[PDB]
């Protein structure tokens, strides 16, 4: 049972950040293992290309469908330059997704736009109003693709794994959009502004704003993730995505 | 994916007090599920006989052997009067342990003595000094019983499982015996009962003292427990013993 | 002196969840004691009707009228029976007659989940807990409400509680029944105040939020807390309500 | 309703430390009100005689008298380190709360320090928060507390409720064991309970009642007012046997 | 070592108020090394005239004067609310700190209330405990006040270092925008941020440094000294544009 | 103005983790300004000899001396190069010598983990934080030392920090070097709050223990921190430390 050196991200403990050489040096199930506690991996200044990214990722389980390149696209959703709000990744194509790997290949002229963010949600619903939690643990909530129920809680025991779709913000393209049953228009707009600004305090979330060789490794069951927009034609932003599952 | 209702013991949000028909109306594996993030599930005024405490904890896994009675025989270590102090179940033995379950069949004259103790280990070496969490991930522990490496962490992802044994108080009869290799005996004590405070303190440690019907039941993985000394003839405390694993 | 079980509603320790078996099985002076230091009570999943709330009410002194219990049922066209929001404040000070208890059960309860909330805010807390200057105008300062010109004191010392009696502003587009000003505070700086001050108390540490459903019963201690209704102007909700008040 | 300048004694809030000139023009609803919520006042440089002590006492209430009946004469205790006594002894009083119930409670206590010399680190009226204290503790200590008999005999046995729920507070009478070597007026049990585990529940909440967070000690100098409120804090005498001690406190109790 | 009696302003234990004749009684050297833990001194009901309000701040230290060089005549700046003008304007100044680097740097920052009416919620001085907030803050804030290299030009970019490390703290320099609307003496940039950037990141700062916590309104009043440690605190005026405002406040600047 | 990268020790924030890269390739005045806010670095992985330790040292302001660098290697029959514990001081107090900051290296450890540590208190967050009672001693009351009788005063308000200079006593059983007293305590009265001080300024908010290992650099900021050596009496030790002090 080995051990890398890391130091918190957050105030709480949570997150990991890992120095290049040590990452490098550890196998495989170290990182893996400390991504269940510490929901994430914060890796700066390592200098790989697509095929090396590859072979990391890969390590960490069978490969969900291989690499996506997020390379900012005018004209698309997922792949362009607006806002992905919080999400887990996985629940809207229904495959299980355990870990996600993001890596900045090319970052240029981009220093407060763009991040990709991340959420301690195992915390923030242990410490959030309980009228907040209730809805999340009682309510039904679909998503449709731009009608089907994505279940918000999954126990697996470790931590509650969570499955959820934030609306996208006014003005970004919408490539989901929720709905809570039972509830009006009005009701599951105020839901998400409030519980979106639960989540987003500074206990709970980390926001990441990409540098070349930045690589962002996410527990998809121990947080959830939103991209930040970054609509600004001079900004060149290369992420490449993995993801594995057991 | 069902859901039990319960109140936590500890301050922290630890631990899991849960009503005796909410648990009995629960399914086995929302309470296996419960036990991994709340370390321990206590249940008052239960009203069993032993075949049924069998049926109960059989459903959690394998039977590690099958139900061992606790009765305070005078002559006896495990299942005589005096302490037992800070272990995980398994590892002397060298069987996998995931819970434990313990139900008091009948506690007579006895109000502030013969505590089965719980402590929240993963929470403790979050928060705990450097000097002392240094010894517990660097150096090599060993038990003899009345020498063999026992690993101090096993890493499981979600929790560093605990396997350490303490040194029996001076005057109770000891069932084993621990060292720290490269440690001398002044040392080793000193760090025991250093390390034995930390832990002891109400943050991370919860004192249960028994009535007919309670069910205190472990994750063996994220918990390490203790016995309290009950020396005094007049008490009868009867306990039965479970052990699962997967 | 008896012990009722409870568990606390916010993280502070304030507050008292009440099982329905536990509080209908407690005698009156045992809640009513719990009050004082715990602010309101809620009890969840009661079945009962308006002259037993009365009976249940009615124990805990003599009651206040405006006439015993007030069926807040969301008509249109009136204000504190009406569907928009009442903001922070006290019961009580608007006629000069003291209430101690104030009592809201659900009868009935249609098509609505995050709307037309009572909330609920632990004053004590958050008075040793605010910023200075927002705390000094409340101590020092005079205010004054309008009924739709007379002096309500903010703090009544007690003893146990300074007892707040304070009236907000309605938020626009609310039909307000009242209007507050601070004497010597122009329209800008009270309208200022306020808003900061709403903010300050609608931290989670201090503020409960309550969305109702058939037979849940609140129960406020009103010289312990605040407390205000949210809005709830959709034609399609159902929201009725039993009021009761008392004192000694 | 009128309001005192005061400082908070913990850093929790509790407590109140009162300038002597504030505390002086202070109506007495004021810091009567005060204590309630504070459960102490602590005054220095107060330069009052015995009289004007009393004057200062008995507008908070009617006068418990200390202790075949009571005329109003037994007003104020002269606690003056008299040897082969113990209330006005020279040992340790452990914790307890003043008076009893009905007729007998008090709800305010006064300690002034007449004369104070050679004493600077034994001898301290201490205070507990009890109320947070119980909000806090680990729950085997805070079930005892609730749910067993506790009984007091004199140095027969009856039995003291630990709590009594006023509502803004549940008022704590208890009495916990003096400790080895310090001479006794009084003797705890807890029925069902054997003595190695009634001693070591004594000793375990003691040391949770001990913290900082909830625990003040006041080392007294001449012109000091402690005042309690009864219902509010549990106290404590800390020892002060040493012959050379001079440690004369005058004491006044009120109720409502 | 003289000591001044005080109380805290701060929750976290930071600010100081102190009674005026505590103050007054006060050698200077004790206050001025406590405004360097505590950031900023507090004192109300002084009854001073301009000439005693120069004895009081000349004492610190060398008087830094405000702004063809200086003879010692510029050194109490008048803020009267003039019309027309920014500093001594009436519109805001946001958060800053005093001076500049080498020879124009400012230690203490002394502001004395001369004559306050008909304001009782706008004009506020406000405070920022800037080594908290800094050590606080998330780390991709103080990222880039560490890392960037910050410009502003008055109303020709040149840089403003953000931290100059005294070793006890880092001296904070910083410039934040004058809100839309507010008649502005600055404009601040960051190197390789764009305007969207530069706005955005700016106005996340200031609602991390506006949290009670870190974060003191003085709402002003006759008589009011307010003592700011320059170098461990920055600070902000907030507006006042009501003409029926009077507001003169007197200032003091000195360095060692 | 340069920032050398590190991690704090303590919770609080308080104490510096500096790689020994990271270390070396600072310019002096960066550790030395880190260490008056920090006030103290641990930096572990360190290879050199004593000339290349005084050449560290030396850099940081004028030498005091005792005769530059002191070898505490554990020399029987001897006190502070003994075996034994030395309570919480600071430097330089005892000989009127000011002493800003104090350099320890380990040139030699064998056969010891869990004795002999040098020890660290954050006395300013301590004296913030203490029961009024305890502080009033310090702040207020005379306290004298006699070397094995003068006045040191307990503080001495430098304005960043209030230095502290106090000489706690040896436990029984250790060979004592001073012997302290507070005029107008008695014997009882003064080991009694030692005592329950010592136990204040022990509790892991405030207080670091350095274990040490072949290579590793302690600097203490001696104006900031008070500090410990906690006993090494078995004979199998080697301990055997450099000592820099240093001060403007
Ligand atoms: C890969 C993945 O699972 N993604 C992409 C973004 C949202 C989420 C989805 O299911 O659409
Ligand atoms: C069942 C179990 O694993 N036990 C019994 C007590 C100690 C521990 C052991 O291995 O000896
Ligand atoms: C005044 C009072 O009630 N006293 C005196 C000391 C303890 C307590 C008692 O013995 O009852
Ligand atoms: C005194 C001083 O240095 N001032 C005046 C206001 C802002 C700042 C400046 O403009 O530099
Ligand atoms: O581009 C990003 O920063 C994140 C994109 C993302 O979350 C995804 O592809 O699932
Ligand atoms: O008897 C008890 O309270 C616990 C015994 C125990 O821990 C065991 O048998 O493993
Ligand atoms: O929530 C409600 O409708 C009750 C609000 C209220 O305060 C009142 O009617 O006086
Ligand atoms: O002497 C004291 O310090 C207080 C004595 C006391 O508590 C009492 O008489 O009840
Ligand atoms: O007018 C004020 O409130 C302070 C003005 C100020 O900060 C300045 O002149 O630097
Ligand atoms: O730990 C050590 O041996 C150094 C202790 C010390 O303070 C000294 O030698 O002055
Ligand atoms: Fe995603
Ligand atoms: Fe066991
Ligand atoms: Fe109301
Ligand atoms: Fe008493
Ligand atoms: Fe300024
Ligand atoms: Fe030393």
């Amino acid at each position: 049972s080995e051990i890398v050196k890391f130091n918190p991200v957050m105030a709480s403990g949570f997150g990991a950040y890992i120095d290049h050489r040590d990452f490098l040096e550890a196998k495989t199930e170290t990182i893996k293992n400390l991504l269940m506690r510490q929901g994430f991996v914060v890796v700066k200044n390592l200098d790989i290309d697509s095929d090396t990214f590859r072979d990391i990722y890969s390590a960490y389980g069978t490969i969900v469908e291989d690499t996506l390149k997020l390379e900012g696209e005018k004209g698309k959703i997922v792949t362009g330059r607006g806002q992905l709000p919080f999400h887990a990744d996985g629940g809207l194509l229904l495959s299980q997704v355990d870990q996600v790997f993001l890596y900045a290949a090319e970052i240029k002229n981009v220093k407060f736009r763009g991040a990709t963010t991340v959420c301690d949600h195992a915390l923030a619903c242990q410490e959030m109003p309980a009228h907040l939690l209730r809805v999340l643990e009682e309510e039904t909530f679909e998503v449709r693709v731009l009608w089907f129920k994505v279940p918000v809680f999954t126990d697996l025991g470790w931590v509650r794994k969570m499955l959820i779709y934030f609306p996208f913000d006014e003005g970004q393209p919408a490539s989901w959009e929720p709905r809570i049953v039972g509830f009006t228009d009005h009701e599951t707009q105020a839901f998400f502004q409030e519980l979106g600004a639960f989540l987003k305090q500074p206990r709970y979330y980390y926001k990441h704003f990409w540098e070349d060789g930045d690589l962002l490794i996410m527990d998809n069951r121990r947080v959830i993730h939103e991209r930040e927009e970054f609509n600004d034609d001079d900004i060149v932003r290369r992420l490449y995505r993995g993801q594995t599952a057991d």
